[PDB]
């Protein structure tokens, strides 16, 4: 750590404090996260390189403290969505961001690496129009938000799949479009019942095996499903169809990142420049 000069505190992650810092040897500006199976799994993430994944530059284990050195980006999507609240993020920019994030997920999922905790706070943007996934793989190795958590996790599936990240990304896509969180639960049951009130209480018809899940209760109220036309206006039919597939209850039915990239919604995808004031 004597090789890094702290500039300022930029966040409070799940595991510890995040600083903006300067590398004295290279002149590099980085993000520094202060945190044996953990060392080995984190060392594997150093190799998981993609343009839509925030680069893990180094892992430093000293005085039984763990420091992760990451590429620095100047803003996150939560701040950008707050800044764009009055006007809304333009649809071509939403589409570009969703397309890039799906590329990032398709890459990590092809290497059997899950994120598990996608949220606007860990989606980072730059002036060029890029968006990148941060904290990839750290879940495997302040109240933690439940808003983007997949229903199978809430229902007690301990051996969940890459589909959990598609669910979280569908929640974020809906929030960019409507300028409001899709399912802002403030407890596990509030989170689950918000999902059920919008998508309908799941049953064996739409999700075979759901009633045998560890935290499933036959006493759950039975709510009818709502039309996406009511849930995400003014999203067009291509976007609503894609979102529905990203929010299928059965993780096996839920669209993969690779199949989502082929969706007709991306026929006219472009890479616009965002409006950023730093
Ligand atoms: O999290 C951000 C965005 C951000 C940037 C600056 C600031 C502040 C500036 C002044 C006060 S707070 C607050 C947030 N970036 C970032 C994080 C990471 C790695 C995952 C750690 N890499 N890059």
């Amino acid at each position: 750590m004597e090789n890094f000069q702290k500039v300022e505190k930029i966040g409070e992650g799940t595991y510890g404090v995040v600083y903006k810092a300067r590398n004295k040897l290279t002149g590099e500006v980085v993000a520094l996260k202060k945190i044996s199976t953990a060392i080995r799994e984190i060392s594997l993430l150093k190799e998981l390189n993609h343009p839509n994944i925030v680069k893990l530059l180094d892992v430093i284990h000293t005085e039984n403290k763990l420091y992760l050195v990451f590429e620095f980006l100047h803003q996150d999507l939560k701040k950008f969505m707050d800044a764009s609240a009055l006007t809304g993020i333009p649809l071509p920019l939403i589409k570009s961001y969703l397309f890039q994030l799906l590329q990032g997920l398709a890459f990590c999922h092809s290497h059997r690496v899950l994120h598990r905790d996608l949220k606007p706070q860990n989606l980072l943007i730059n002036t060029e129009g890029a968006i990148k996934l941060a904290d990839f793989g750290l879940a495997r190795a302040e109240v933690v938000t439940l808003w983007y958590r997949a229903p199978e996790i809430l229902l007690g599936c301990k051996y969940y799949s890459t589909a959990v990240d598609i669910w979280s990304l569908g929640c974020i896509f809906a929030e960019m479009v409507t300028r409001r969180a899709l399912f802002p639960g403030d407890s596990e049951i509030d989170q689950l019942f918000r999902i059920f009130r919008t998508l309908g209480t799941p049953d064996e018809v739409v999700w075979p095996g759901v009633t045998s899940m560890p935290d499933y209760k036959p006493s759950f109220p039975k709510w009818a499903r709502q039309d996406f036309s009511k849930v995400v206006p003014p999203l067009d039919e291509d976007g609503r169809s894609l979102l529905s597939q990203m929010l299928h209850y059965d993780p096996n039915k839920r669209i993969s990142a690779k199949a989502a990239l082929a969706h007709p919604f991306f026929q006219d995808v472009t890479k616009p420049v965002p409006h950023l004031r730093l």
